[PDB]
């Protein structure tokens, strides 16, 4: 099902094991800030000290969201779902700040790994609390930078942590729905904004970028483990899908599961609601008993999260904050080698009919 | 790459059907409303039918005072391709989908409201007016003029108009179209697809052919000049826009449609001397190349005869092509099936990790 190519990264050879550019997922989330990984898909290396310290000062200065950007996510409705928002909030900041001609590739993408995460922050606390947040703020990292916007006050060490290592381990995953999406629009010489425009809109779409907040309602079903245990019999017996089970490519593992699920199992302990962790497990240990299928990405991701105090809601948004990068990063690839495959389809309609006038139909 | 039952090009190459029916018979005898019921409802309309649909989109002409306040800061230099893309997607936040039910009534509306957007937009960022879009025009196509141009025009105008309308409206499967159906593939809903579609057709290479037709038509005074300079960028490797076509093989039956147009509206227009120029470089790229001339090559002098701005040729294409998107997106609803994409890896091996103070 070749689709292209690409050098960014890669799923292993007997599908085991993800990288970046070469370096393993579990070292980048074991030793990496998200800006590093960000260096390393948007820039093409691992940055230095002094190249990590520019860098991470260039994104802290571009944290304003221009005044006709506000405008807009103020006129957004609360009902609207948050990756619309995401969406308009894209494509409206292309407008204002076109990416003219492709030479400016690099500093858009930095823009939009800046700016992404306040322009859901402002639109929510506006449409919601019907208050104007600053989004210029000090903080040096982004992982603390998405959760002082939100929750509206420094965060504990431990937490800019966990949402570090998440940022990193959605940064980027080969071709997908909404990475090809972004390398369609790409190879027709669209501007960088259409591109990851495109692509906010494929991932909006449940089968593809909400899995984790559908797995947080449905662990929130469940008291006990055993409720879980046998409330998940019962939607297996009934055939329905459960969310954050089993990929499209990988057969026996995802590599970003242990990861999340060790910083899930972290977090539980100082939680009000640490006992949705074994309701986790417990859904965990069904799926693999009956079916088995293995968590994906998305299932712990959502009690990280969740333990971070982020509404389910927003989960859908921080895909987004973190994908970016890789969209980018695939968006710069197509640009350089323009080759994507057409799409033809086989007909399966009627055939050539006879011209029928208006005065004879029915 | 998938399925569809929508449209087609001719077993070998020739021709065109939407739903079985001939482009040159929908051209010829049929209102663009009455092509987009076709395209979104699956049937050709009854009188009765078309009646109400036709005024069923007429009372979708307004634009809600939100989407006029976001049209109102895009600066006049932003790509008009762009608006369409904050436009679609803003009017999305203010009148959702809410579930696939509800997939026609956004569907209408869209086809209903897109000249209204781009023209409310244009007027504003280019003029500082407000305009009225609940205009009381009949017919789609007379709508966008009068919207456009501050007057209802000519019944010739809007025949071409109207005919440029039904030939543009759906393709089959394209770089747009299938957006469109990767978009929908995910159960994202009708305004992120068709915003994805416009993101898409957005690149020249796919949705500005006759915009690049009219700069290079635009290029010459006289058919001989046309001719020397045509020859000169042949013999430079370079290739001209609205020439030669990947599925069809001896010519492009929309070309003949619209060209008939262009042909009819020459006199009348200011600089009508274009459809000569025209016609000596088409006559050219036959004697040179083989290569024929495609919708996109004299659609650029009928838009130009229309008295239409030649950086808003581009937003016609997603007030035509909503429809056939549209319509791949029920379809792709209703079989929910695509290729997940794979790619072949070109990238490095397995890299050892260099911690940060031992980088360079």
């Amino acid at each position: 099902q070749s689709a292209g190519e690409t050098s960014i990264a890669t799923v292993g050879k007997e599908g085991h094991g993800l990288t970046y550019r070469g370096y393993r997922i579990e070292d980048l989330a074991a030793n990496a800030t998200f800006e590093e990984v960000a260096y390393l898909l948007l820039k093409n290396k691992l940055p230095t000290k002094s190249e990590l310290d520019a860098y991470t000062k260039k994104l802290v200065n571009l944290r304003s969201l221009p005044p006709a950007l506000k405008d807009t996510l103020e006129r957004i409705p609360a009902s609207s779902h948050p990756m619309d928002v995401m969406r308009t909030g894209c494509s409206m900041l292309g407008n204002l700040e076109p990416e003219n001609g492709f030479e400016n590739e690099q500093n858009i993408a930095d823009r939009l790994v800046a700016i992404f995460p306040a322009i859901q922050c402002y639109w929510y606390h506006y449409s919601h609390h019907g208050k104007r947040i600053d989004t210029e703020l000090d903080d040096l990292t982004l992982a603390g930078y998405f959760l002082h916007l939100l929750l509206g006050k420094k965060a504990a060490q431990m937490a800019i942590d966990c949402m570090n290592a998440s940022l990193i381990l959605y940064a980027e995953h080969e071709f997908n729905a909404s990475t090809f999406a972004a390398r369609v629009c790409s190879a027709t010489l669209s501007d960088i904004y259409s591109a990851v425009t495109a692509a906010i809109a494929t991932l909006r779409g449940p089968l593809h970028g909400g899995a984790n907040e559908a797995a947080m309602d449905l662990i929130m079903l469940y008291k006990t483990p055993s409720e879980a245990i046998a409330g998940i019999k019962r939607k297996l017996a009934n055939k329905e899908l459960i969310m954050g089970f089993g990929h499209a490519v990988y057969r026996e593992r995802d590599p970003r599961n242990a990861i999340i699920k060790s910083w899930a199992q972290k977090l539980a302990p100082n939680a009000a609601d640490g006992y949705l962790f074994d309701i986790s497990d417990a859904i965990e240990n069904t799926m693999q008993d009956e079916k088995k299928l293995f968590p994906n990405l998305d299932f712990y991701s959502a009690t990280a999260y969740h333990f971070l105090n982020i509404p389910t809601k927003l989960f859908t948004p921080i895909f987004v904050m973190s994908r970016v990068t890789g969209w980018c990063a695939h968006i710069f690839e197509q640009r350089k080698d323009n080759r994507i495959i057409r799409p033809n389809a086989d007909y399966i309609g009627p055939e050539e009919q006879g011209w029928v006038p208006i005065e004879k139909r029915r």
